[PDB]
C-alpha cells in the first residue's frame, strides 16, 4: 500500500534498499522529503520489468552494473510500474529490461514486440548518453551473443540520467519567453551542427549549442527575432551510416527528423558532453544557449517530429517504446504491420490516450524547463488520425497465465479493419483530434506558438483548414512558395491574381471558405476550419532546408540529389525552379546579372508580403548545395553557414537582405492580424489602377498605405522585356526609390548603413527627380522596385548641394 | 624734297610742303618727320586742312585752317599736304567745298558741304565726346563758323601718328585650324558693364581683360567682339515711355570710322589720355586674349555707314566723295539694301581698297585673328557708276552732263560702269576676291552672313575662293530650333543633316528649283568645302536668348523689329513660372539645344550669356538697350542655380577633346550610323520624335547619342558592338551634377566610376531609358564582367 514501505529487493555497494514508490510523475524524479529517486514507466502489456543501472563504463562495455526486478504486485499501479532507491548513486544511468510476449513467438498476440535481451530508454528520460561525439562509431562489441548489451555499432546501448540534485538549478537570471507578437516575427529557420561547424565559423566549439551562442549576434544584426531549430531532440546521427559512392566521404542522419528520445537535448549537440561532462550538461548548455537568444530579442521554435521514431518498422531497431508497450505506441495493422503515413517507418499513435498524454507533456517540458517559445509540428497531419486500439490483455482466472483473443485484440470492423476503439477507422482524418485540441486549449501552453507543417506522405494536404481551435495554430503555406516561384520566374497560367493574394496574406485561403470541387478533407473534416483566421496564419516561405536553396532556384532546373544514395528518387520532383539561361555554375555575363537579380526578386515578394516569413538558413547570402534540393544526409559544407562567403558578401546581397528586413519591420502595414481591404491597398499595371491578371500577365504592382497620409509603391516586373511605369499620383506627393534590383549594389538598396551615407542616399534619391516628378519609373526584365511617397520638393531639381 | 606748297608757318607748325598721295591717310615722312595728309576726293573743288585743340574742337571752334593748292597739294583724285614739325596734340579734319544737288539739281548725288568738317577715313584715332553715353556739348549748332551738327552729334577729328610702339612682346595671330574652334560671340562693354563684374574699368577693353580667364576656363578658344569700330551710341538717344532708360546704338552696327578703335570702350579716353590711348588699349586686348589661346574676330559692317540717308548727318564720305562711296540711283537715291539708310558702294575700286586696306590694317596694327561680314551678300553686289566730272577748258567751270553724268543704260537704269545693273549680285566680285586672295590676310578666318535686307540669300555658295570663307549657316538654328522643341515636318532628316555639318546645304551640287542665285551666280560656289563652312549657331547677340526660346512663344520688344518667327516654345506658359514641370522641362531643353550645337560637325558659336541662362525677358532685338538686357550677369553665373554652366562648361571640353567632331571633310556611313529605339532603325518621317546616331573614334570607340524630343518616355535598344559596352556620360534627364558624368570639383573619380556602374546592369542588356525632351551621351568602352558585383 505505502510508497515509503520497502519492497524487498536488496541493497548495493551503490544505493538502499529499494521502496515501493509511485505512478506520478512519470519518468525519473526526485523525492522531496527523502532526497530519493522514484521512477516510472509506463507499460500495459509487460510481464516484467527490472530498473537497469549503468556506470558509464560498464555502458561502454555493453553489461549493466546493476538489476532490480520490480515486484507485479507492489512495484505496479495499473499499467504504471514504478520503483524508488534511496543513497543512489549520482555516476550511474538508467533503463528497464521489459519481458513479455513477441509475436515472432507467438502468433495469437500481433503487436507484441517485448524483448528482455534489450535494455530500453525511459520516453520521459532528462537526458540521454550512449556515444559523447558527433559522428563518433559505436564501441566494438560481440553484439547478439549471449549478455551483451546494444544493437549494433552504430546502435550501442544508451542510457538515461538521473534527475539533478535539489540545490542544483539553472540560474534563469530572470529570463521568460518572450511572447512577442506573432505577425511582428521574422524566423530563420537552422540546424544547430550547421550553423557553425565551418572553420570559418572561428568559434570556440563548432557545430554545438555554446558555439551557436558566439554567433548569434549576426542574427540580431540580421533583424531576425526567432529562430527555428531543426530537430534538437536526441537522435542518431549514425543511422544511415554508409559510403558515399565516388568518393571517401559518408553519409549520416544530418538534419535529425529521426528521434530516438524526445525529452532529452542531442546530446551531441552539447560541447560539453564531448569534453566528457555528465550527461545533463546538454540540458544546461541549451538553456545557456535559449537565455542568449532570449537576452538579443530573438525566441526559440523548436522543430519536433511527434509522428514517426527512430524506431523504424519491424526490422528497426529496438530502443524505447516498441519494447516497453509497442500495440499503445505506434499505429498497427490486426497482423502488427506497421502504418507508414510517415514515409521513415512507423507512424505514432499519436490520438491514443498514452501517447497523446505523452505528446502534451513533451511540450509542457520544453516551454517550462527550456523557456521555449513555439513548436513546429513535422507532418501534423498525423496528429489528426485516429489511432489503432487493442483489447486489454485478458488473464487466465485459475490458471494465471495469459488468455488468446479474437483477432489477436485487435478492435476491429466486421470485415476486419482497424478500429480506434471507438468507432473510427484507424487513419481517418479527425475533425476534431483530441491531441490538437489539447495542445490548442492547454494553459501552460496558452502563449506558445504552434506551427503545422500540414500535411503527410499519404497525399493529406490540410493547409487552409488545419484544426486550429480559435486561430490558435500558423501554418506553412506551401501554395505561397509554388505561386512566388512560379510567378517570379516568369509564367504563364495563375500566377499574377494568384500572386496578389500571396502579397495580402493568403485570403483565398484562410479567409475565404468555400472550398475545392474535389478536395475530401475541405469538403469535410476541415470545413470548420477554413475561416476564421488572419493573415498571420500562415508562414510564408520561398525556401526551406527542405528542397532547393534560394541560390539554387535560380541556377538549376533539376534536382541533382544523386549522392543521397536514393539514386535520384528522392526529394521534390516539381521545384518550380528556372537557371535563368545554363545550368549550375555559368561564365556567362548575362545569366549571373540575371540570378543576382532574381535572388534578390524571391526576397521581396518574400519580405513584401502580409504573413509570417521565414528564411532558411544561408539563401540570406547566397549558399548552395550546387543542385540537391535533399541534403539530409550530408555532414559537410552542403549544410552549413558559410561564414567566408557571408563575409565577402560578393555583389552585396547580404546587404541587400539585411536592409529589407529592417525596413519590413520598420513597416507597420505589412504586419497585420486581419486581411488589407482596397483602402488599405491597390493594384496597378504600365498604367495605373490598370493591373493585368491575364493568363499572360508579367507584372504585379500595387500602393500601400500607412494610414498617415504616406505609404509604399512595390511592383515585380516578370517580363523579358523592359518596361516604363507610369506611377499613380497623390496630389503633394512624389515617390521616392528605396528599392530597385536593376542596380548594381549599393544602389540597389538605397538606406543609410556603412556604406552608403544619409548624403550619398538623398544625391541618389535627387538624381531621379525629373523621373518621379514625372511619374515615370523604369524597370529592366525580371527586377522589383520599391518606392516611398514623400511631400513634394520642388526644389529637388536644382544642383544637388 | 617736297618743294614747299605756299603756305605760312604758324606757332604749331612749319612752312608746308607739297607732300605725296601715298599713303592714303595722315602718316610720318621718314625723310623729314613731317607729317604727310592725304585723301580721296574726285568731286570736291577746294580741301582745307583743319586743325583742332581738343578745348578748339570742344567748343565748335577750329584752330588753324590750311587751304590746299589744287594744283600742287594734289596728284589726281588725291589731295596731299605735308606739314613739318607739326605739334603732335592737334587733331585733323577737311573742310571740303564742291557742288550739291539741291543747290543745282544738274549734278544728283553731289553731296558737298563746306559748314561741315569731315573725318579722315583712314584716321587712326578719333576724339570726339569722351565717356559713354555723354552728350555732346550745348553749343548754337547750325549758326555761321560753328562746327557739329547737333549735341548727339558733335564735331569729330581725328589723332595724329605718334613719333614708342607697343610692345607685343612676340605676338603673332594664333592660326587655329577652324575646325577646333568654339567661338563666343561678345559685346565689350556687356562684358562687365554689370556691377557683378567687380572690375576696375567697367564696359571697356581694359575691362574686359580683367575677366578673360572665365573665357579660358569655360574652353572657348576664340572671341567674336561686337562692332569695335568707332561709332555713336547717341544716334538713336531717346527716351522710353515706360522707365527711366533711354534708348541707345548699344551693339553698334552704325560705323562712323572704320580705322579708329571705338573710343567709349576705352577707360583710358574716358579718364582724360589722348585719343591714341585707345589703340593700344585695345592691342592690350588681343596680346591678353592670346596668352590664352584666344584668338580674336571683328564683327564688321562694310554693307552701311552711321550717315544713313539724306536725312542723316554729313561726317564722313557723303561729305568727301558721295558718289564715290555710296551706291546711287541716277538722281542720287540711296539704294537701301542694308535696310540702315545708306548701302556702301562696296564694288567701285577706291572703296573696294579702302575696305581691304581696312582689313590689312586691324590684321597688321592689331593682330586679328578673323572677321565676320555683317550682310556679307551686299558685297557681291555691283556698284553704281558716274561719269568722271567735266570742267570747261575756256571758263574752268563745271560742264553738265547727260543723265547728271550717271553711267545708264537706254532705259535709263543705273549701271557699274561697264555693262551690269547696279545691285546685281555677282559670281566674281573683285572685293571678294581681293580679300580672299590678298597676302597679306591669307591666314585670317573669313566669315559671311551671307543674307540682306532685299531678300538676297547666299548660304550654301557664298562666293568663297577655294574654302576661304565660312558662313553662318541659319539652316541649322531653323533646324535644331525645331527638332528639338517637337515639331512635325522634315526635321529629323534635316537635324541628322545639321549634325553632319550640313552637307545638304554645302557639299551638295544640286540647287532648288526656283533659287536664282544657286543656279547662275552661286553654281559655281555650290561645292568644294567642308563641314568647317557651316558656322553653327543655336542664338546670336540677334533674336532669342537659349534660356529665352524655351520660355516664350512670341517675342516681347515694347521697351523697344526682331523675327517674327521665332520657331521657340515656351515650354508651357509664358515667361517666369512656378508650374514645376515647366521649369523642369526648360532646364532640360536649354542642355538639349546646347547639345544638338556641340555634337555637331562644323563650329559651334555661343552668344553671350547663354552658357548660364542669360535672359532679356523675351525681348529678341535689344540692340537699343544699355542694361542688363546685355551684360554679362556674373551674379547670374556664379549662382548656377541647376548646373546648367557646369554642363555647358563640361560638354565644351569634352567636345575639344574629341576629333570626331572636329572634321575638314564630312563624316560617311563608316564614320557615323543612324539609329531609333532599335538599332540601325531611324525614323525620318514626319512625325519623328528621335535621332540617335554612333559616332566613330577611328581606334575601336566611339560615341552613342540619341535626342528624345517626345512628349512621351522612350527605351532604347543600342546597337551592340563586340566586346563593348556604352558607359553613361551625358543625360538631360539628371539631375545636376549628374546630368555630366565627369571629375571635377563636384563629382570625384570615384563619384562617376559609381554613377556608371549603377547602371551596369541596364547597359549590358544594351539598354538605355530616356526621359521626354532629354538627350544622352554614351561613351563605348571595353566589357567588364565585375561591374555588376559590389561596387567596392
Ligand atoms: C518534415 O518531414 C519529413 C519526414 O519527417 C522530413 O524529411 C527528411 O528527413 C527524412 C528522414 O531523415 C528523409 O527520409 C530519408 O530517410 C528515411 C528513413 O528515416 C527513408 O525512409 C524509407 O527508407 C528507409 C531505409 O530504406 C526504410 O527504413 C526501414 O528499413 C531499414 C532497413 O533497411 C531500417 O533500418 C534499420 O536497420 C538497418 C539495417 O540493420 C540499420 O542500418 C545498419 O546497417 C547498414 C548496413 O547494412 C549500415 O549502413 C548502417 O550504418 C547500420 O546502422 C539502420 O541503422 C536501421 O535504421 C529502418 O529502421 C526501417 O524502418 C523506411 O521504412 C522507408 O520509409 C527515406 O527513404 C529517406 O529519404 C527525407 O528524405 C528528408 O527529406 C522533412 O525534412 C521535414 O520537413
Ligand atoms: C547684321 O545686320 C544688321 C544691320 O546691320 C544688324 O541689325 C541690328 O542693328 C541694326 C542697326 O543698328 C538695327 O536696326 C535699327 O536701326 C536702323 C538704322 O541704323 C533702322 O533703320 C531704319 O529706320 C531708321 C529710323 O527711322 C532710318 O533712319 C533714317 O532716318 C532717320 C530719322 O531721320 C535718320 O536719323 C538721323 O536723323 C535724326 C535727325 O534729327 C537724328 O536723331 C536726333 O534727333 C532725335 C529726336 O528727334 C533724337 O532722339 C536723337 O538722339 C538725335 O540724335 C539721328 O541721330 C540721325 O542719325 C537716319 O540717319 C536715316 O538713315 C533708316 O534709314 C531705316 O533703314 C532699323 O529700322 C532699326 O531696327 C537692328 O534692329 C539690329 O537688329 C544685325 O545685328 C547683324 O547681324
Ligand atoms: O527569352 C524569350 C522568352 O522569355 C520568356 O520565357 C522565359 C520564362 O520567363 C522563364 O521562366 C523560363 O521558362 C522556363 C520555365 O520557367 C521552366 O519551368 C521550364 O519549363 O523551362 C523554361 C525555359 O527553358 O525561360 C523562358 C525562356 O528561356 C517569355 O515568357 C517568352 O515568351 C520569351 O519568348
Ligand atoms: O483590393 C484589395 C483586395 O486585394 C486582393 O485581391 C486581388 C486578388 O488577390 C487578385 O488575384 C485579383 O483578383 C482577380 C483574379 O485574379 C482574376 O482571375 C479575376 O477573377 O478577377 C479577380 C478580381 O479582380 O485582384 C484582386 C483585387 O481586385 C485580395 O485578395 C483581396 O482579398 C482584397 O480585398
Ligand atoms: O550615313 C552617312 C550619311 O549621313 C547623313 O545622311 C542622312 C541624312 O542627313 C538624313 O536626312 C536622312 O535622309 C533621309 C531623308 O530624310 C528621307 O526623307 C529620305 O529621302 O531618305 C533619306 C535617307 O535614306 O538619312 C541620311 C542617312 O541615310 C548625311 O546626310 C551624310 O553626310 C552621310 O552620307
Ligand atoms: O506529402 C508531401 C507533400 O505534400 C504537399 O502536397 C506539399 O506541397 C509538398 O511540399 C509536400 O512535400
Amino acid at each position: 500500500k505505502l510508497f515509503c514501505e520497502p519492497s524487498g529487493q536488496p541493497a548495493s555497494t551503490a544505493y538502499g534498499p529499494a521502496l515501493t514508490g509511485r505512478p506520478a510523475p512519470l519518468g525519473a524524479s526526485i523525492d522531496a522529503d527523502t532526497g530519493a529517486i522514484n521512477f516510472s514507466v509506463f507499460s500495459s502489456s509487460a510481464e516484467s520489468v527490472s530498473l537497469v543501472l549503468f556506470t558509464e563504463a560498464d555502458l561502454n562495455a555493453g553489461r549493466a552494473t546493476f538489476e532490480i526486478p520490480l515486484d507485479p504486485y507492489v512495484n505496479r499501479t495499473g499499467d504504471v510500474w514504478h520503483i524508488m532507491l534511496p543513497d543512489l548513486r549520482d555516476d550511474l544511468l538508467y533503463g528497464y529490461r521489459v519481458e513479455g510476449v513477441h509475436q515472432e513467438e507467438d502468433k495469437d498476440y500481433p503487436g507484441m514486440r517485448h524483448d528482455k535481451r534489450r535494455v530500453v530508454l525511459d520516453p520521459y528520460a532528462v537526458a540521454v548518453l550512449n556515444r559523447r561525439r558527433w559522428g563518433q562509431m559505436g564501441p566494438n562489441l560481440p553484439y547478439g551473443e549471449e549478455g551483451v548489451l546494444g544493437v549494433m555499432p552504430t546502435w550501442p546501448q544508451a542510457a538515461a540520467a538521473l534527475p539533478a540534485a535539489r540545490g542544483s538549478a539553472f540560474d534563469w537570471e530572470g529570463d521568460t519567453p518572450l511572447n512577442l507578437p506573432m505577425e511582428s516575427l521574422v524566423i530563420y529557420e537552422a540546424h544547430v551542427r550547421g550553423f557553425t561547424a565551418h572553420a570559418s565559423s572561428g568559434v570556440a566549439a563548432p557545430g554545438t549549442y555554446a558555439g551557436m551562442v558566439e554567433r548569434l549576434d549576426y542574427l540580431k544584426s540580421l533583424g531576425v527575432n526567432a529562430i527555428e531549430l531543426l530537430p534538437v531532440f536526441e537522435f542518431n546521427e549514425l543511422e544511415y551510416y554508409s559510403q558515399i559512392p565516388g568518393s571517401d566521404q559518408y553519409r549520416f542522419n544530418f538534419w535529425g527528423y529521426s528521434t530516438v528520445n524526445y525529452f532529452s537535448p542531442m546530446g551531441r549537440f552539447s560541447a560539453a558532453v564531448g569534453q566528457g561532462a555528465p550527461a545533463r550538461a546538454s540540458c544546461d548548455e541549451f538553456k545557456q544557449l535559449v537565455k542568449e537568444c532570449h537576452r538579443r530579442g530573438i525566441e526559440v521554435i523548436l522543430d519536433v517530429v511527434f509522428n514517426h521514431t527512430a524506431e523504424g518498422n519491424e526490422r528497426g531497431p529496438t530502443i524505447s517504446f516498441r519494447g516497453l508497450d509497442n500495440r499503445v505506441y505506434y499505429m498497427l495493422a490486426p497482423g502488427g504491420e506497421y502504418y507508414n503515413y510517415s514515409g521513415c517507418g512507423n507512424t505514432l499513435n499519436c490520438n491514443q490516450p498514452v501517447v497523446r498524454q505523452f505528446i502534451l507533456d513533451c511540450l509542457k517540458h520544453w516551454v517550462t524547463e527550456y523557456h521555449v517559445d513555439g513548436f513546429r509540428f513535422d507532418l501534423a497531419s498525423i496528429l489528426t488520425r485516429a489511432h489503432s486500439a487493442w483489447h486489454p490483455q485478458q488473464y487466465d482466472q485459475e490458471t494465471g497465465q495469459r488468455v488468446a483473443m479474437s483477432s489477436g485484440g485487435a478492435i476491429v470492423t466486421a470485415e476486419g479493419i482497424m478500429t480506434d476503439g471507438a468507432g473510427v477507422p484507424t487513419g481517418y482524418p479527425l475533425a476534431d483530434p483530441p491531441l490538437v485540441e489539447s495542445i490548442s486549449e492547454d494553459p501552460v501552453l496558452r502563449n506558445t506558438k504552434m506551427i503545422a507543417e500540414a500535411w503527410d506522405c499519404d497525399g493529406l494536404n490540410q493547409v487552409g483548414a488545419f484544426p486550429h481551435y480559435g486561430g490558435r495554430w500558423s501554418e506553412w503555406n506551401g501554395k505561397f512558395r509554388d505561386v512566388v516561384r512560379n510567378f517570379i520566374k516568369g509564367t504563364d497560367g495563375p500566377w499574377a491574381g494568384d500572386f496578389a493574394s500571396a502579397i495580402c496574406g493568403s485570403p483565398n485561403i484562410y479567409a475565404n471558405n468555400t472550398p475545392h470541387e474535389t478536395d475530401w478533407w475541405a469538403n469535410n473534416g476541415g470545413r470548420q476550419w477554413k475561416g476564421g483566421r488572419g493573415p498571420h496564419a500562415s508562414i510564408n516561405f520561398v525556401a526551406a532546408h527542405d528542397g532547393f536553396t534560394l541560390a539554387d532556384m535560380v541556377a538549376y532546373n533539376n534536382k541533382h540529389n544523386e549522392a543521397n544514395g536514393e539514386n535520384n528518387r528522392d526529394g521534390e520532383q516539381h521545384n518550380n525552379s528556372w537557371n535563368c539561361g545554363e545550368e549550375g555554375p555559368t561564365t556567362k555575363w548575362e545569366v549571373n546579372r540575371l540570378r543576382q537579380r532574381q535572388m534578390r526578386n524571391l526576397t521581396g515578394a518574400l519580405l513584401l508580403s502580409c504573413g509570417v516569413p521565414m528564411i532558411n538558413m544561408g539563401d540570406e547570402y547566397g549558399h548552395s548545395k550546387n543542385g540537391n534540393n535533399n541534403t539530409y544526409c550530408h555532414d559537410s559544407e552542403l549544410n552549413y553557414l558559410r561564414w567566408d562567403q557571408l563575409a565577402e558578401d560578393p555583389h552585396g546581397f547580404n546587404r541587400f537582405v539585411r536592409l529589407l528586413i529592417h525596413f519590413r519591420r520598420a513597416t507597420p502595414a505589412l504586419q497585420r492580424t486581419t486581411f488589407v481591404n482596397d483602402k488599405d491597398i491597390q493594384w496597378h499595371g504600365e498604367l495605373p489602377n490598370t493591373p493585368d491578371w491575364t493568363d499572360t500577365s508579367r507584372l504585379v504592382a500595387f500602393t500601400l498605405h500607412d494610414g498617415k497620409g504616406g505609404g509604399l509603391y512595390v511592383a515585380f516586373n516578370t517580363s523579358h522585356l523592359p518596361k516604363l511605369l507610369q506611377l499613380p499620383k497623390w496630389g503633394g506627393r512624389v515617390w521616392q526609390p528605396l528599392v530597385d534590383t536593376s542596380k548594381v549594389a549599393p544602389y540597389d538598396f538605397l538606406a543609410v548603413d556603412g556604406v552608403l551615407s544619409a548624403e550619398d542616399v538623398a544625391a541618389a534619391r535627387r538624381q531621379m527627380a525629373m523621373w518621379t516628378a514625372d511619374h515615370t519609373y523604369p524597370v529592366l526584365p525580371w527586377s522589383c522596385i520599391v518606392l516611398q511617397s514623400a511631400p513634394e520638393d520642388p526644389a529637388a531639381t536644382s544642383m544637388i548641394k
